[PDB]
């Protein structure tokens, strides 16, 4: 394990979503409103799947060689898996909070599965040039979400509860900053022109990860807004 | 990508399923009513999720070569993938324009799901007998779809609207005569029995995919039966 | 086929999930009342996702050979391809009965598709003492499911319907023994251990699954719990 340099960010993020995974689930065991046991639900799941996927890249099962530049480069496919289920997730908080209609959820959950999915296939491609034409089409699918996000979501929000509108504008804001480093940080790093090394690569998405995942929960589940309207 | 003869088609899909995913993507801008914004969400991811593994198959990432007969034979693994999630789509276009319960819809899907699966793991295995097992699975997971389009859906179609009575037969006309002939493509080409080359299959398979999703989809958009009914 | 001692009992096992499906099939065809379609829905593609998988042991198409402990040992990845669709639909079945909320209905399935997941992580890891760890965590998710399935629906079977709190009773007790006993085989069996021999710990299995799957189904199907109270 300690044979890879980034092992010491594999078991910080490891740790990290693990102890994250544990608060969320202690904290929701105190909540019978409906409501809130949903965002409960959603939001503890999230690091309790990045958890495992963590353990996997740091115990090497989630690691495999792909040729490329004349070069076995090392590709840690394990986190387009986590990305594959905890990002959708994700959206689904946002879009619950505001009350989102079911064509706005699916037209969302569909682009974030067009853009992990694309992602995932230029991180497995062998032809160098043909990555970046996935990275291209990968970020042209989160744009759409960014932009649904924004000119779809804030003015849904706006129409409901102030406590909704304004956990909903935090988290929207955190959600889009946060998001937007993602494929910056593929092109520089050794999926894409490899001018940052692995090891900081691998300190920078656990950096975002724990901020978008256990960040994000902790803004989420201390607000009024996932609990009813009640007496 | 030019030294496989069959790469024309595939571009000319590649092209097609792109154009069609802009042209519903732009069509759906001026959409509010939330009905049909459940109608533009499944039908243009339809073309967008195809549209992405045409383009895996064009470049080459989208095939594997599998040993039966005694050959190496091409085979493209990105359709099955591309199936996977755009024909339980597609059905729910239709199911939804019938409000159908809940039960029906699982069922439609999950044979849906394995009539898929079990057409991959024929495409893919070794043994040349073995594959017309799975085919035959298959199949009968397909005509389980058919009837159930048939008898269980027509009939609901009648107690509804007559806009979405009319668009429904219509659409269910076309599904079920594009559907079929996949099969029966299947069989005779280069997964199968080997009779029509891998070029011309794949010619084949170019044009019931475009009918059956870009076609389907402009019949269906243009429709009053997308709408709630409104004052 | 016959080449492995095991081959009986998949075939037996295929057999009997074929048998169940078909008896769910032609009794869920007298069925017009929208709740008991979901059920017949449900319980009926249990056994019909398990019968191909079944099928793809027998045939040979779901067994891989992993390295660990200096040897080739065989694993039956289709187990996991099975479960990971079907154990959801068991736990739905359970849920739908007591009218469980959206929230608890989420918890369930994603702690459910955690286990499988980490079961199939363990199941493939070359690293023998790995392989436990991932047991571990995968027991972890299965205690939290069996925790919920007695603490958060038992006493909400309770202000339901008498024939339904009754019906679901039978039902969770059955599954708790029966669920319980995989983690189990499997640390006693070929991947774990290795005590138990693979014919036996597949026979081991097989009789958990009929029983399971249809066994479950039987009860389940032939309640009057599965109907809206009608008059
Ligand atoms: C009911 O609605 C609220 C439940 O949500 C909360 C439900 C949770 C989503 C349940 C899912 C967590 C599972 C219990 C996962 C088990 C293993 C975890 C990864 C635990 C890892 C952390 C520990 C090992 C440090
Ligand atoms: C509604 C939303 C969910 C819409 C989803 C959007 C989605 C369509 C976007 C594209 C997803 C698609 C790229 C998934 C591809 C998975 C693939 C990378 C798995 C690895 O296999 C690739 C090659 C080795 O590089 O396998 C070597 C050859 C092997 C023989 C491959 C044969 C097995 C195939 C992988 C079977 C395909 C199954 C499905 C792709 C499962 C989806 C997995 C997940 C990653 C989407
Ligand atoms: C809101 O409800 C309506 C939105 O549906 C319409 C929403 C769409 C389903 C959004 C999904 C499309 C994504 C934007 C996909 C991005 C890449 C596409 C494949 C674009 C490819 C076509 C172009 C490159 C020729
Ligand atoms: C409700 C509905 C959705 C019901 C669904 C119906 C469904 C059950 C029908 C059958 C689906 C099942 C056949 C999927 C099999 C996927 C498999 C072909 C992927 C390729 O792996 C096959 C071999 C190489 O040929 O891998 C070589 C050996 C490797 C070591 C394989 C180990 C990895 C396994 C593939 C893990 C299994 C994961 C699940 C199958 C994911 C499902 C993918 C999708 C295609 C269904
Ligand atoms: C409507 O709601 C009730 C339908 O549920 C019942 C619907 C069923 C879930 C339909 C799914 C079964 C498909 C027809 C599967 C076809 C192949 C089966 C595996 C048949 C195998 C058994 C036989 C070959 C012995
Ligand atoms: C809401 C709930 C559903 C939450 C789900 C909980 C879930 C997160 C729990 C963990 C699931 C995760 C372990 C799935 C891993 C699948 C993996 C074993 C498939 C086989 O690939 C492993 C290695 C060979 O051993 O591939 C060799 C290297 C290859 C190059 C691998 C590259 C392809 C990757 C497999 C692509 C990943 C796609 C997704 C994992 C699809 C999920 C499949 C299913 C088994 C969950
Ligand atoms: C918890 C993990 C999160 C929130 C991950 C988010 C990841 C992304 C938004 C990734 C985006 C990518 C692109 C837009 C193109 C390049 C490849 C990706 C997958 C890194
Ligand atoms: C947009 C793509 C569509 C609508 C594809 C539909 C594909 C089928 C109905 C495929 C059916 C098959 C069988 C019935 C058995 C042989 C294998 C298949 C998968 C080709
Ligand atoms: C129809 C099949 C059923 C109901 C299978 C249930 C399987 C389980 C509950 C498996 C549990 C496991 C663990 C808890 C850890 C070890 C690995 C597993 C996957 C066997
Ligand atoms: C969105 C953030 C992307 C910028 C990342 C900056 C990383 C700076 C680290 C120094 C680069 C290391 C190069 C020498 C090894
Ligand atoms: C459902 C349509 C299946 C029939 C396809 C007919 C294809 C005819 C093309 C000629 C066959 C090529 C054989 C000589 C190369
Ligand atoms: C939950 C049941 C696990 C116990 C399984 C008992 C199997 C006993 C069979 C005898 C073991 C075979 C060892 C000699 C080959
Ligand atoms: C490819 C995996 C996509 C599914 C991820 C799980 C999250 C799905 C959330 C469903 C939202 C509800 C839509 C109506
Ligand atoms: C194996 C992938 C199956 C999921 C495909 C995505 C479409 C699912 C549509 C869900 C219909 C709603 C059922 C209640
Ligand atoms: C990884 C596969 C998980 C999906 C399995 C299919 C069963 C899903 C049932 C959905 C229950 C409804 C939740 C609201
Ligand atoms: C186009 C929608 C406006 C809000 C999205 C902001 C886009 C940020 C760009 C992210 C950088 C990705 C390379
Ligand atoms: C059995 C349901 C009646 C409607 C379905 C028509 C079946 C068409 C056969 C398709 C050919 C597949 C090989
Ligand atoms: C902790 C919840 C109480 C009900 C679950 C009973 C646990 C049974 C243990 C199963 C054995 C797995 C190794
Ligand atoms: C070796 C790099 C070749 C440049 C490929 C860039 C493609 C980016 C596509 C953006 C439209
Ligand atoms: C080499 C071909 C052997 C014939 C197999 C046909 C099987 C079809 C099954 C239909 C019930
Ligand atoms: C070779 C076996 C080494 C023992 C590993 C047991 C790990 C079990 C983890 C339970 C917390
Ligand atoms: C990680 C295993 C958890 C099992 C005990 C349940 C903890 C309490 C959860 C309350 C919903
Ligand atoms: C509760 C702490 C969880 C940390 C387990 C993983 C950390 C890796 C240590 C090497
Ligand atoms: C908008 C046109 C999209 C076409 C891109 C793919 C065509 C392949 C050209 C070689
Ligand atoms: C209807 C009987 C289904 C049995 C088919 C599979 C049994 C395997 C026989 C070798
Ligand atoms: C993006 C950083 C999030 C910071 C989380 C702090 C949570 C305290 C309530
Ligand atoms: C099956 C062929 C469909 C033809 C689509 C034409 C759409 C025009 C409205
Ligand atoms: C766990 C064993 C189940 C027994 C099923 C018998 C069904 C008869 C109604
Ligand atoms: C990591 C366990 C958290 C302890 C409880 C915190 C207050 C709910
Ligand atoms: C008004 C919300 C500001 C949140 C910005 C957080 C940036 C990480
Ligand atoms: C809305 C501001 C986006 C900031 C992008 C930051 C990328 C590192
Ligand atoms: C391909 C872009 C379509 C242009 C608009 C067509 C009329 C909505
Ligand atoms: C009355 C509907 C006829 C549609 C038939 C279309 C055949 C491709
Ligand atoms: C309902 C008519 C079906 C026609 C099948 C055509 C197959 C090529
Ligand atoms: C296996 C076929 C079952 C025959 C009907 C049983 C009574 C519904
Ligand atoms: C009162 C329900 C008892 C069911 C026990 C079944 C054990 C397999
Ligand atoms: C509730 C009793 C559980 C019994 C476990 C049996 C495991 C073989």
């Amino acid at each position: 394990i300690t044979g890879r340099p980034e092992w010491i960010w594999l078991a910080l993020g490891t740790a990290l979503m693990g102890l994250g995974t544990l608060y969320f689930l202690v904290k929701g065991m105190g909540v019978s409103d409906p409501d809130a046991k949903k965002f409960y639900a959603i939001t503890t799941l999230v690091p309790a799947i990045a958890f495992t996927m963590y353990l996997s890249m740091l115990l090497g099962y989630g690691l495999t060689m792909v040729p490329f530049g004349g070069e076995q480069n090392p590709i840690y496919w394990a986190r387009y898996a986590d990305w594959l289920f905890t990002t959708p997730l994700l959206l689904l908080d946002l879009a619950l909070l505001v009350d989102a209609d079911q064509g706005t959820i699916l037209a969302l959950v569909g682009a974030d599965g067009i853009m992990i999915g694309t992602g995932l296939v230029g991180a497995l491609t062998k032809v160098y040039s043909y990555r970046f034409v996935w990275w291209a089409i990968s970020t042209a699918a989160m744009l759409y979400i960014l932009y649904v996000l924004f000119f779809g979501f804030t003015s849904k929000a706006e129409s409901m509860r102030p406590e909704v509108a304004s956990t909903f504008k935090v988290l929207r804001n955190v959600t889009v900053v946060l998001w937007s480093a993602y494929p910056v940080v593929w092109l520089i790093g050794s999926e894409g022109a490899g001018i940052v090394p692995l090891n900081i690569e691998t300190l920078l998405f656990m950096v975002l990860d724990v901020s978008a995942k256990v960040g994000f929960g902790l803004i989420l589940l201390r607000s009024r807004a996932i609990f009813g309207e009640a007496e």
